[PDB]
């Protein structure tokens, strides 16, 4: 039994959210730094598998357990609308719409959760799809990030979407090299965030 990329299933939800938590702090574990790290998958993983599970893929460890993922959306403007209309009501009880400016790191992420319009960056308009990709530390440096990425790009291209972007923390230079090796170019660095993109054709 060997590790392999496969489509996400609903029984991968727990593992996907945990991978997200464990990589959300500029690639590193968010648990030491946040009171409720569940806000991360609530903003950056769960809505994708809720709304567009057909674009979610996992790295299976060979024993059935997801140990990495790639997920995303075919169309960012539609995703933002759907996120507000369909997703936010499902999490607003647990994470209420903010009434005052963020006081804590936790409240900063809740602010992002409640502003999916953050995704409407003018410079990425020509790259309609976007993604998040993460692997648990023990699974990095094994070629599996590439396997995930190529699977996701093929899925987008098959759906007729020609271009994709992503965001990354600018200071995270190892991530920058990872994306560079996967054929991404710099779109813009507006903020601690860099946007990268490429065409989805192989
Ligand atoms: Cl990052």
């Amino acid at each position: 039994p060997s590790p392999a990329v496969r489509p996400y299933r609903p029984d991968d939800r727990e593992a996907v959210e945990d991978i997200c938590v464990r990589t959300a702090h500029a690639g590193r574990d968010s648990r030491p730094h946040y009171q409720d790290p569940g806000v991360f998958p609530a903003a950056f993983a769960a809505p994708y598998v809720h709304l567009e599970p057909e674009l979610a893929f996992v790295l299976d460890d060979g024993a059935g357990q997801a140990v990495g993922y790639v997920l995303g959306t075919a169309d960012t403007p539609r995703f933002v609308a759907d996120y507000r209309a369909k997703w936010l009501p499902l999490v607003a009880g647990r994470y209420p719409e903010p009434r005052h400016p963020p006081r804590s790191p936790d409240e900063e992420i809740v602010a992002l959760l409640h502003r999916p319009e953050r995704m409407l960056v003018p410079e990425v308009a020509a790259y309609p799809a976007h993604l998040h990709i993460d692997l648990l530390p023990d699974w990095q440096g094994r070629g599996y990030g590439r396997a995930l990425m190529e699977t996701f790009l093929r899925a987008l291209h098959e759906r007729g979407v020609a271009a994709v972007h992503l965001s990354m923390v600018s200071a995270n230079t190892p991530a920058r090299a990872f994306y560079d090796r996967l054929g991404f170019h710099e779109i813009a660095v507006p903020g601690p965030v860099t946007y990268l993109g490429r065409s989805t054709a192989e």
